[PDB]
């Protein structure tokens, strides 16, 4: 993805005009090629009513100039821009919010999975390893990043996300969908197995950890789904074709007619139909919006960093459980102990705008 | 379900233009009968307007066409267009969500239901395939592809759904209501007669079991619930009369005129009115995206594929707590036991475009 | 409600079109009346401008007509009509979402309210007659349909879903507000009642019962909410300003003015003006979606069929607790207990068409 | 709250229409100053171009007449009025939703509380207490009314929602900011006492009363976050402006200008502007339905009824928690033991309308 | 935050319109500079129009101002902005939403972590610090205000969110991701610590804790990806462009021409744009919403008091767990103990107004 969360903290004079001069993720980088078979079909639509039609030619086509402008109804394509674009944003931040997140799996695991011993910090990494396993699986699934990392099975063991232990038994499963829930199973028995022998010590701790699974596993399901079940093709396509058909009259309707025949609203030259462009990057631009996102785990500078996902959730909760499992720091009283009230100070960069007035509620300056 | 999520992974030049290229869940698969049956009536009328019609009847039918595209509004089409499959879409999201999926229930019942023996075995099947059944009845009342595959009961009970003594008890049940909610009833039987005999060694286990299937149930139900209450029908009648009254303007108010009266905006012959074959596609196009999916468990190329689901369901369940019940590879160090950090390696295809400075807040390249 | 789901299953070439051949639930039962009034009150206007007024007079109203023409902006009444009853369908599909609806609690009660004898069975009904109870209090509170069914609560004793000793307690209840929640505090003091003398056997059994209940109260005071706090009323006079204005236009402004005075865009007679009658069906219609729907309890063809709702829960809920508690057919082996997987067969109807490719994920094919 | 549900539970020939004729939370009630100081500088405007203006001074005024019709577009101020309304009326009901409603703590505190002894009679009653404290603390934070009805702390006291005793505490906790969260901070401990002398039998009960006052004290927080963060203040300044910008252009581009002149659109006199007085009851009033609902805690006839609410929860939860603990009627046979089946007889008013084909699913009649 | 809720709680007759005098986040604080640069570029080329081009260029700028105001689509710029918007409204309170509050988990302590001794007082202020610890560390990493408060993580230690200990600990993890949840694993290791020495006295009071801060760990992790995951940039730079486009057609197309060429709809001298100019408050402005509220954890005047809500929690919940730890005033007689009903009395501000029927449904006065 590229962020520009910093760029636009503040509200300035020309705050997002800046973000017209990016090019990473950017509309540019999506549509020069388009604007330039654009324009550069316009050109060559314009250079043959100057230099190649004959007299008569001319006025067939200037009748066929006004006819399509007519029809350049650009009020109609963007209510079915709008209308896909926010269903495409929508699925867009519903897919990020069902990655494979490990986080509340490693709180529940350092919290409930006991033992400072070999046994006990091997059952703490092996269910993290098998959250993160399925998280590999369903992602090199659905996200072509994390597929060319990982092309083969034999790529996720010899990145150790799988065991070849593991890999047999994963193999010999006889079955012809997609076996990414293999580990979230996996973790199911070996949470019961740690139950047994009271390395989880109550059933409460082994009920949220199955809890925290299903969510997890849902979540795994949840890519499967969107990866599966598109935006429908149909609608895609309507959209597509409003899009292109406004701009096949667009090429036509915006040309530059001769003057000298006196044609209403078409009294210019001007060699380049520079707002016909300026609304090629509106509307056109707007459909690259949900061509960058209907598939937001592709290679698009916007799409989703995926193998940054993995690599941060294996690595946050490897160190979570094996590590910081049972070392804190010893329990020792804090700067406000002999304090009834708790306030920590500020720097003299925010001490002098802030310390304002403690917002009560509505009615209480009545 | 037709699934182009591969061909949209990457914003590519001519990216959603080469969709328009397909036919499976298309656009032209859906439309070309009605844009047929409008050309031709469009042909139609052209042809009576010019071999047929008296030169007084034809003033007539001028002044009608001229009439007929004042009334031409396609603004206000796509208002009702775009909020209405907008909620189409809406709906035919949360029935997928809704689908009587048993990932969910295979993980805590494999976790929680104990016993190599052939008692916990089938008690771990029968749970699952009790599911599996109430998904099977809800789908068989919802889903024509189902309902195909499964006519009658005894269908279910050659498909080893239900056995002969279920169906004894299931056809005894004195109620005139569907009776998809009956093997969530058996399920809570079960898991209850599971936890007297302590192969549900704990009451945590049994109440997460119950929770689970209460949240399956309850996804029957709702796939019961938009199966009866449909889209309002005034809705959907408002949407197709303004649709099919904005055509209706068309094929009247886009008629080519005789040049020689000279009638404006009316200068031109085309003898096909394209641009207005364009706007077909888009506003009847629109309308069929909700057409296709305001019921989407019929057999529209885009709806969606529940006897996979069955099937996968089935399998993989029967996978889960039967061949994958506590078979864990025995606990085995991974590759970053002697490892304070924990990276998994890169392909040549991967390792050169990424490895770029991780991401730690918006507010610290201050 | 009005149910055809099954209609628009597949989409066929006339298919919603075929929608408007239907009458029960449709645009010509709610619109006919105005329809009627709208075009006579047309025809009245016409038959004034054509017999009644003088030639200075028609003058003068000829100017009248190109005023009001002016005025009929069709555009900004569909937004005010798109997101108010966009509001009114998310209402509607809410309130059926708050349906009291029993098979969430049948579920836990059969699981949990334990006892073959008369005392156990007695738990299990009294519950879900509680249950029930409180479905009929809330539903003849917002429902004109329970309430024509129940008018007092001595029709709910005599229906059996209150008893006369229950009665008394009900009215002894110094309370002014509506007593729809009393039953869900009886259910809190059975289910009580039971833990205590272990006919619920554990606390997570009873504490997933109380749980149970307070979703199923929650949905009662939702609908209790919905029926209070309506669709603001201004906005629901703003709405129908807005669409009658746009119609107190057209009556005059699309008058069809006599051709002799050369009047532009009105140079013809009709004498029905059929292109207003299509947008009165669009607009007047689009208003009578959200008439419909803005009070989803009444009865409408639309309607919720509560009902059927109230005696579908009381019928499978004393049939899922009673007849139901404990009887399984005996744990006994599958059709697939000798087949490492699980495929169930396919009629011919269905092996010819599916029988394709399992999807692994988009990422595959690469 | 304004409620009108009865009146529009049947879509009925004048339905909408004779909401017009309201007057309580209407309308009427919140533009009629704005459209009498709206047609008083419209009358003032058309005066002065009749009687005060010489005839040279009339014609720059005519032009200026002409430029600001140019500028009134009331097309895009309809959409800022439609995202915006949406947005307000979104926060308007979730507003709703976040009312301290005492139900889903009243059914866990009498199901889980324990004994008929004046003790457990006073823990009941105190942890609703301080349940309604936390309700009326924030309410008077938010709501004018309640703020009026509850001007001190003093005001608290001898309404009895706070003792003296629990007045001292509150007085004396050294804090700053909104102490609502207090009383919900002892709410956690006196469950915690009662679990001490096991007047809470079970952990899984007080767990289960820790839950639903979270869920009650996060209402009590998201009452004070929509308080403190406002609908943001630029985006209800750009909605005025849109609006007073289009009635500007208004109330002199819909000036009357003089017929011999020869402007055109521009030849009647009517001296009332109706159709732009029409427009206003549109444009102004789709603004006050934001106006209204905006902070839905004041004193609009269609603003929430915040004291009712408080009256009716600590009513009925000391209803709920004192009489009503564990006076069941006893067990006793319902009108369906004897009855396999259990369906409640209809009276004459919806026995013959009903009783029509029970719904199965739409694939069944195939 | 800038908090107006008090002024429009009731919908007065200038309500809006009085909140166009407010300057702390308002439109006029966020356009001006961009309001006077428009202007005077405005006035640039009238100054150029009127004194410096000669005649003949005069004509062709007369031209050029006829084109651009053709391509003045003030309709399709609405749409961009108001799906944009309102995508960067939900985001923006989402974000607020997924503030770490501690609310929720110093209820938890106060009511499950227990003693009254110096080492359980311990425990409460370490889990609560250690909550708020992740507080201060994802909002210095998402908020600029926050990061200018605590630019190092020795400023969170002088600040008491940390101790030297804890800090040792805290840089001594080998993670190059950020460690916001850290603290987090603290938590749970602190809580698993807590219930072994029996300072949480059972195991649904320790799941409870877990669930709790899973719930505000996950809030934080929220924080993150919206930090992270910004709104697209493509979408962010089409609207960015369709506004500016519209803006630079406007600076010519809206040029006062001069009058003794006759060209239509462009006879007046107003030397002020001043409609142009309301449209610029309008579409600058609305898009200005966006440009405040895409980071609203920057130092806008509407964006989120993060520092103040930091002060809150922190002062807050160490008041809870530490001199709120049960201290209940003794269990006391309420007011309405020999008194059946139970009602609050109203002052005489709103004793008058209120008191009217109790709503008991829509159905009962039928
Ligand atoms: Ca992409
Ligand atoms: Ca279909
Ligand atoms: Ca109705
Ligand atoms: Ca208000
Ligand atoms: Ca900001
Ligand atoms: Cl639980």
């Amino acid at each position: 993805t590229v962020t520009y969360t910093a760029r636009v903290a503040k509200a300035r004079f020309g705050g997002f005009s800046k973000l017209l001069l990016l090019w990473r993720g950017s509309i540019y980088k999506l549509l020069w090629r388009e604007l330039l078979c654009f324009l550069g079909l316009f050109m060559a639509l314009s250079a043959a009513y100057r230099f190649v039609l004959t007299e008569e030619q001319k006025r067939y086509f200037e009748k066929l100039v006004l006819y399509c402008d007519r029809y350049a109804s650009l009020i109609p394509v963007s209510f079915v821009l709008g209308f896909y674009v926010t269903l495409v944003v929508h699925r867009w931040w519903n897919q990020y919010l069902s990655m494979p997140l490990t986080d509340a799996l490693m709180c529940v695991v350092v919290g409930t999975v006991h033992g400072h011993d070999e046994r006990g910090r091997l059952y703490r990494r092996t269910l993290m390893r098998y959250a993160g396993l399925s998280g590999v699986l369903i992602l090199r699934s659905v996200s072509t990043a994390v597929f060319k990392r990982f092309p083969t099975i034999d790529h996720v063991v010899e990145a150790g996300f799988m065991t070849r232990e593991e890999r047999k038994k994963f193999e010999n499963l006889n079955s012809s969908y997609n076996k990414y829930w293999v580990p979230c199973v996996w973790f199911c028995n070996l949470a019961a197995q740690a139950r047994r022998e009271g390395r989880i010590r109550d059933n409460g701790a082994f009920k949220l950890l199955l809890e925290e699974l299903n969510v997890f596993r849902s979540k795994c399901g949840m890519l499967f789904h969107y990866d599966w079940i598109s935006v429908p093709l149909v609608y895609t396509q309507v959209v597509t074709i409003a899009v292109y058909s406004y701009f096949l009259a667009c090429l036509i309707g915006r040309q530059f007619l001769d003057p000298a025949q006196g044609y209403k609203d078409h009294d210019l030259d001007l060699c380049v139909p520079i707002f016909t462009l300026l609304q090629f990057f509106f509307y056109a631009g707007w459909l690259k919006v949900a061509e960058q996102l209907i598939n937001p785990f592709g290679e698009d500078d916007d799409d989703f960093e995926t193998n940054f996902l993995i690599d941060r959730c294996f690595q946050v909760s490897m160190l979570a459980v094996d590590e910081m499992y049972d070392d804190l720091a010893m329990l020792e009283k804090d700067l406000y102990w002999d304090a009834a009230e708790a306030r920590a100070p500020y720097t003299a960069a925010t001490a002098f705008l802030m310390q304002q007035p403690s917002f009560q509620g509505s009615t209480f300056d009545i």
